[PDB]
RNA sequence: UAAUGGCGAAUGAAAAAGAAAAAGACCAAGUUGAUA
RNA sequence: UGGAAGUAUAAAUCGAAAAGGUGAUAGUAUUCAUCAAAGUCUAAAUAUUACAGGAAAACUGAUAGCAAAGAAGUACUGUGAA
RNA sequence: GAAUAGCAGGAAAGCUAUAACAUGAAGAGAAAACGAAAAACUAUGAGAGUGUAGAAAUACAUUUAGCAAUAGUAUCUUUCAA
RNA sequence: GAUUCACGCAGUGUUAACGUGCAAAUUACUUGUCAUAUUUGAGUAUAGGGGCGAAAGACUCAUCGAACUAUCUAGUAGCUGGUUCCACCUGAAUAUUCCCUUAGGAAGGUCAAAGUAUUAAUAGUAUUGAUUGGUAAAGAUAAUGAUUAGGUGUCAACAUCUUGUCAAACUAUGAAUAAACAAAGAAGAAUUCUCAGUGUUAAAUACACUUCAGGAAUUUAAAUAUAAACAUACUUUGAAUCGGCCAAGUCUGGUAAGCAGGACUGGCGAUGCGGGAUGAACCGAACGUCGAGAUAAAGUGCCAAA
RNA sequence: AAUCCGACUGUUUAAUAAAAACAUAGCAUUCUGAUAAAUCUAAAAGGUUCAUUACAGAAUGUGAUUUCUGCCCAGUGCUCUGAAUGUCAAGGUAAUGAAAUUUACUUAAGCGCGGGUUAACGGCGGGAGUAACUAUGACUCUCUUAAGGUAGCCAAAUGCCUC
RNA sequence: GGGAACGGGCUUGAUUGGAACGGCGGGGAAAGAAGACCCUGUUGAGCUUGACUCUAAUUUAUCAUGUGAAAU
RNA sequence: GGCGGCACAUCUGUUACAAGAUAACGCAGGUGUCCAAAGAUGAACUCAAUGAGGACAGAAACCUCAUGUAGAAUAUAAGGGUAUAAGUUCAUUUGAUUAUUGAUUCCAGUACAAUCAAUAACUCUGAAAUGAUGGCCUAACGAUCCCUAAGAUUUUUAAUUAGAAAGAAUUUAAAACAUAUUAGAUUUAUCUGAUGUGUGAGACCGUAAGGUGAUUUCUAGUUAAUCCUUUAAUAAUAAGGCUUGGGGUGUCAGAAAAGUUACCACAGGGAUAACUGGCUUGUGGCAGCCAAGCGCUCAUAGCGACGUUGCUUUUUGAUCCUUCGAUGUCGGCUCUUCCUAUCCAUUUCAAGCAGAAUUGAAAAAAGGUAUGAUUGUUCACCAUUUAAUAGGGAACGUGAGCUGGGU
RNA sequence: AGGUAGAUUACCUGACGUUCCCAUCUGUGUGAACAUAAUGGUACUGAUCAGGCUCUAAGCAUCUUUACUUCCGUGUUCGGAUGGGAACGGGUGUAUCCUACUUGAUAUGAACCUACC
RNA sequence: GACCUUAUAGCUCAGUGGAGAGCACGGGAUUUAUAAUCCCGGUGUCAUCGGUUCGAUUCCGAUUAAGGUCACCA
RNA sequence: UUAAUA
RNA sequence: GGAGUAUGGUCACAAGGCUGAAACUUAAAGGAAUUGACGGAAGGGCACACCAGGAGUGGAGCCUGCGGCUUAAUUUGACUC
RNA sequence: AGGGAUAAAUGAUUGGAAUUAUUUGUUUUGAACGAGGAAUUCCUUGUAAUAUCGAGUCAUUAACUCGAGAUGAAUACGUCC
């Protein structure tokens, strides 16, 4: 919901409790180039249509926040679920 | 079996290794031109 | 296609060489290994339920075995394929 | 009775071939890289004797061995993790 | 592209005949129509997701909301029908989890057949002992609610003392029936001596675990009832089944139902026999083939034994 | 003697429907100047209308005559003699990198923006009050649509209530 | 009467002489047909539509090098 | 069946039967959230309400005392829990973290999810014991493949210096050409033969005990690489692996999915509707019991309210037991029979029966109970006639008996 | 006899009055510092002039309450069992288990370690 | 019956976590007088009950009225 | 610009 | 007036044209012209009529007249200039 | 301290009679009223405006009317809106 930047929470890598900084997980831009695109593509080649099922049936309307927590000093990243809100914001 | 596949249902070879039999020869290009 | 950032074929475009191809994860480089495509022929070992001639059988024995053990693809049906 | 190669007999039968391989003897890991003893321990358990007595068979006392099975221990190989 | 009759033709009516017919669409009378958008022969053209159609999905060889014929093809079917000798032994199911699941599957329960173990491996039972629960009942200025009145004190109103009647989603109290223990298995007890490794600890000789670590002696078969050696514990492989139905000193929805759905048990299904005249379930009692007797439910005027 | 439908002559479900159904003449709309429009074919100096040429060819609705065809361009179609820098492909160009790759810029139709069109598909409102007894409401009020069902006609083969 | 709740067969009664001809239409829940109505199948087919995924025809752009020039 | 609803994933109370399990499209409700504080800890305080006082101030503003078992509050539905608190206020804080185990709840003793017990770190609060791995408890949620982020540096190697300890190493037939040096040819981005050494080489010196010596080991600094793979060897890009999260399937153990057939077809079904029959009798029809009253007086000549008890299957419901390899589905026509809850004729009793006409009731079902306009009608409403023109059953009597008007 | 720490958590609570304090405990004086709040009221710290006035503790009462016994009552209900009675509804008989509410009598604490008196 | 929507001045509508518009009505002015015109004012239980509510006319259920759609195969 | 009635 | 209406006849595609009454109702309807009045008709003049301004009234308190209300009576005349 | 209504306790006048205060003094009471909306009135020089004096009515009672003087603006010399 509301949760603030600069956490000081254990980090693994130094052993030891350190600030971190707290932001939110975004997914990244689809590659071209993994296996699994490269096998999406030669299927979809040629006549036979859409050969792999699509989603329509959407029921959720929110999604969990993964937040991800830096080590300030060390940069050694950490994830950390919430659950679902409908409202999320990174406080001061 | 490796692999392929709404990686689902299913599809799927080959070198090695062991036998049968065993066999190698030509054009083109190049050279010789009192040229055939 | 088992061949997965393309194993094989074909089409449209493009298109080499003081050579080069392959080493199946795309790319560049340096080594290594192995071949030398884009013309041709070639017996033997292999297949066979056309058909012909034979020999066998823990096969059938006239509603069985070929549809057919007699003038059987005959009698008979259909415009015709059948 | 892997193909296959020989034998007598004439044989879809029979006999013989130090042999490629299949499954197994070693297991864990995606993979690289690895690869098993404290010549084991504890518990209960199969069997074998001696003595006494009832007195027909059998019923007790005591000595000994402790396999299979189950359970639990140390120890060792592999795995991020047994 | 006027009105009618005739040769012909069609098919309006009888919803006549016939309806295993003369006929896989015909007959009789009636009606209509009977030359120019007329009738008709031959030749010719148009062919299957095609043709042709003054349009009915009509016609395309008795076949058309997609012909006929052959191959794929013995197409697939969770659906329907059938599935072949005798005797003997054992003998079921409708719970639970998941499925595009609901006329069907897989895990699992019930069952059968094989194969083991001397076996810390018996119990749909009762008794004694310590418990658990909140149902039946009970209560109603005992908590939360519901509700009829009567006194006393400062019209009502508010206090306070009684009375009458109630709660599946109220409760102090709380049965009967039940649930889960114990009644002597590191292997049938106890005591004495000696006693080690860790750790707890302020330190321990206390304490905790270690085959009640271990080792040795003496004593000992005891510790509710009943039943249980063709007992007990199973292991492996697998069949069928999960449409159910009835009864009731039971319950819920419904006016009610031979209605719908549940808790516990017993049955029918899978089951014949004696009785209720007859009947899937009721009562007695369950079955190798027979003889003799005593019986059960129930009966003894005749059918009908008494 | 009347009522309904179809104007008429004609055709129709071979074998249960012969009719109000189909056709019809008449009316109306759309596209096309032939190297076209419609349209058959896998392809084709291929084929049909077409031995044709807008008084023609092709595609549709209504169905003789008389009288008349009202309002609506918002929605979906169709169209434009129309706009540019909204969104839009493969490509083309350029840069970094050793290279694949990656990134940026630029590209047509289409959609979007604006207009036209209903004999294109179609659509065409609600409440309340008030006229010297009682009704009815010529009349105002105000919510609202792209337009509010116009001329006509009616318990109609079209009206539940309804005999 | 009971039963699958409408028996020719079973139970209790009523009652019966063997073979039948012409009619007849009550019954044999008479014959004809694996209900055409309804439902269930993870069975279909015709038809419709911005249902999903495609496709012929139509359309637009790029490539496929005829010569000789000018503007951007 | 469709429309409606979700009893499909899911929580609370009750049905529900004092262990566990547990039905209905049974009842009353609830979820797809919310929270940097509403998490953690320490301290201080006590709530709702009532009484009595205080200028404006009153029923309600703010202050004070007293009583006050929670009648307040605790994010939410309901039920549980809570008083030097789990409620209010104040203060510090991020344990709402990383790694490894063992269990309990659904359970097939699978997965997800949840509920706990410990251990190893680093931390928060407190003087401290303690407490802290999210919210006081019961719901608030999700596979394979695919996409997308985080992590694997604690350690192991090679090379090189210093020191130290063991250490023969296998044994004759040879080509690639890095080249030098010559014999020819050539001008181009120049080639073609042969001679040569090394490369590339490995039989250690011992009849003297054995030393030397490649190659390997340990210790001390140095520089380099360091999760695994792309299979001839490396490199920097790329891609794939391993562990853990997010993106989601609400039909919630998880396909990617619009209608209509009256032109319809097939496999089946009484597991399942439309007709009879069967149980029920709400509804419909008929009949009773009591007696407040009406009936000028008079509860009962004739009725009979407020209540209450029955019968019938002639209406429609309710169910789904029989029939889906078929029981021909409305009405009318014709014809027979049966019931009485009797319309007429016969015999009686009663009256608010003077006569006539009537009304209530008993015996009695042997006999009669009609003709037409409209509608397919059952039904109904009209016009007549009659002594009366009563109500019903028989597969809603009756289609190899008719008709085909309706459906 | 009193104080500290408790265990059982009303026989320990609540209301009305009552008795000592000799030690102990409490109330009691004060604000300089630690510390504290709006307020030395609380909490904090320093102290000893006075008092049993309230605490605290012990006792009183036809005391509400609470805790055991009897009775209520073998009355409610219940496990088992008919070809037992009734048109139902419901309720016997048999072999058994057996509440609760009220009411009456009784009680109002017992007990553990340490110090002092 | 089943789903959906609405309910605010005397009449038609607006808007609502702390009630506008119009028409109507009343008074004053202009006019010989009415109508029109100008000026000012008074008007809403936000349909009736419960809960969330800091606080409801708004948010959540209920009871009413008012309409709209569906009520099919036999 | 607008200007109805008795 | 009814009325160029109804009906009948005829002409026209139609609208309509030509011919064309009666019942009933009613003391007036109408033509030219005169005088006045009026005109959001024209022309010529005038007025604190307006213009340029002043003071104001209308708003407050009170005095006073009028309407209304009240009362036994609130006596009455006058209601644009 | 502008404003002097409204109320109070008291002193006298005229009158036959003063309460519903005839008129008036004293002290206290201290209200609207911050230049006034739509509209509308009068005025051209000793005029408007401002404040006062006399007279009519008059036993008592002027904020009324009819007159008189005191001070002395602004604005036009116009036009038919």
């Amino acid at each position: 919901v509301v949760v603030p930047k600069t956490r000081k929470t254990y980090c693994p890598r130094c052993d030891k409790h350190t600030p971190h900084k707290v932001s939110q997980y975004k997914k990244g831009k689809d590659s071209l180039h993994v296996q699994g695109k490269r096998r999406y593509d030669r299927k979809q080649q040629g006549f036979g249509g859409q050969t792999k099922p699509v989603f329509k049936k959407k029921a959720k309307t929110t999604k969990k926040v993964v937040l991800k927590i830096e080590c300030t000093k060390c940069k050694y990243k950490l994830q950390k679920c919430l659950k679902r809100c409908k409202h999320f914001e990174l406080g001061n």
